[PDB]
């Protein structure tokens, strides 16, 4: 539907909505933008995201109350309704993958792009991964795993221990060994390494880019409190 | 599309969309409710009145932000992405009145059903005059008015005067003649002597309806003091 507006309108209206708290509309303003076949700027990627992370953060916590509900309770109701909101998350998370698959990622070729959109598909899977079950759920974790690794990958050859891209993949990728891979030891090693090694490299900050790189420490430290 | 769900079912999944904050499936689920023909009890009724103003709510405040930012500028792309926010908040208010008219209003013998429902319409209207223009924002105002006067006529006559349903209407027709109508002396008025009379009717009450009406009365006295 957004194949008739102009690129630059597209992205401008992107952010009258996240002004206005109009995520849904922030979302389908971007994935028109994206569509439009250019590669996106830094400012339009975080727009991308902010997007797609408010609108799947809501389903995710309608289908975490209502899973709650489900296993109280354990007519079809609860169960329905549940599948309902777990279907319109699924489709979220396979827009966001199909706009990663055709053609982000592939056009990708400066670390910070190519880390940003391959931690974005490591956080699609695990959405993905939190309402999958069996064996089904496997092979979307394993996803999950592969996209996060080639980003760290990446951010560990091209970028500094405190940029806030390589920080932000290393948090959720330890969120994703303690909730999704059941490897807590695991999570609570990256997540000390990557603190201390951001620590040790704070020294070559500017203030403004010292108060970006110590906000997400902050989050790291606060998952190790969670966590030991 | 609720044409194929029980009412009992879809009333549940209007009370599991609550819980889940999921405000526009519980919008749907209560229309769909609606349609099926029967009266609402007390308690339906309520399920009506929260979703579609949670997400009438929503609207709205998306709407000022837009029109704020509109009006700063006084590109095509605001005013266009305002439009489209006004366009949905006039379709919601207008399936609102659709149900109202279709056929809630006319099969409520009750006071308590009646006064509600009346007290609907005038909002419903009240929502349409605030993005209305010109004559057209005639009409509009004067069905709300009408609307909360035919209201009001019903429950002086039929409710005590520390009845919820009537003090929250005599409240909000207050609002309607402050914000909407240019008419301040008739909304502190109202206000005043809705307060008033209340409060000689609490003796009556038992500690619970004292709970429920001192509430409301805390809203009147807080616009009181907005407004004096
Ligand atoms: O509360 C959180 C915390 O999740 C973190 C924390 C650190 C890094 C990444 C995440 P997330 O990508 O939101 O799972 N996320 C969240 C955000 C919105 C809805 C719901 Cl149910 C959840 Cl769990
Ligand atoms: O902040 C308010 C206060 O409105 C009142 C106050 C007392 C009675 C009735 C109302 P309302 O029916 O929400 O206009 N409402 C509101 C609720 C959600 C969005 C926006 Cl923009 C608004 Cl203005
Ligand atoms: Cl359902
Ligand atoms: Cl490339
Ligand atoms: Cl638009
Ligand atoms: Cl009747
Ligand atoms: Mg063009
Ligand atoms: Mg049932
Ligand atoms: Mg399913
Ligand atoms: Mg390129
Ligand atoms: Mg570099
Ligand atoms: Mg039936
Ligand atoms: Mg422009
Ligand atoms: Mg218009
Ligand atoms: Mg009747
Ligand atoms: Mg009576």
């Amino acid at each position: 539907a957004m194949g008739s507006m102009e690129r630059a309108s597209l992205i401008q209206k992107a952010k009258l909505a996240e002004q206005a708290e109009r995520y849904e509309d922030m979302a389908a303003f971007m994935k028109g933008a994206v569509e439009k076949g250019e590669e996106l700027s830094c400012e339009e990627r975080n727009l991308l995201s902010v997007a797609y992370k408010n609108v799947v953060g809501g389903q995710r916590a309608a289908w975490r109350v209502l899973s709650s509900i489900e296993q109280k309770s354990n007519g079809p109701e609860v169960r329905e309704y549940r599948e309902k909101v777990e279907t319109e998350l699924q489709g979220v998370c396979d827009t966001v993958l199909g706009l990663l698959d055709s053609h982000l990622i592939k056009e990708a070729g400066d670390a910070e792009s190519r880390v940003f959109y391959l931690k974005m598909k490591g956080d699609y899977y695990r959405y993905l991964a939190e309402v999958a079950t069996g064996d089904d759920k496997k092979r979307i974790i394993d996803s999950a795993r592969s996209a996060y690794q080639e980003a760290m990958d990446i951010s560990k050859k091209e970028m500094p221990p405190t940029n806030p891209i390589r920080l932000g993949l290393a948090l959720n990728f330890s969120v994703f060994h303690y909730e999704i891979a059941n490897s807590p030891e695991e999570a609570i090693s990256l997540a000390k390494t990557t603190f201390d090694e951001a620590m040790a490299d704070l020294h070559t900050l500017s203030e403004d880019s010292y108060k970006d790189s110590t906000l997400i420490m902050q989050l790291l430290r606060d998952n190790l409190t969670l966590w030991t």
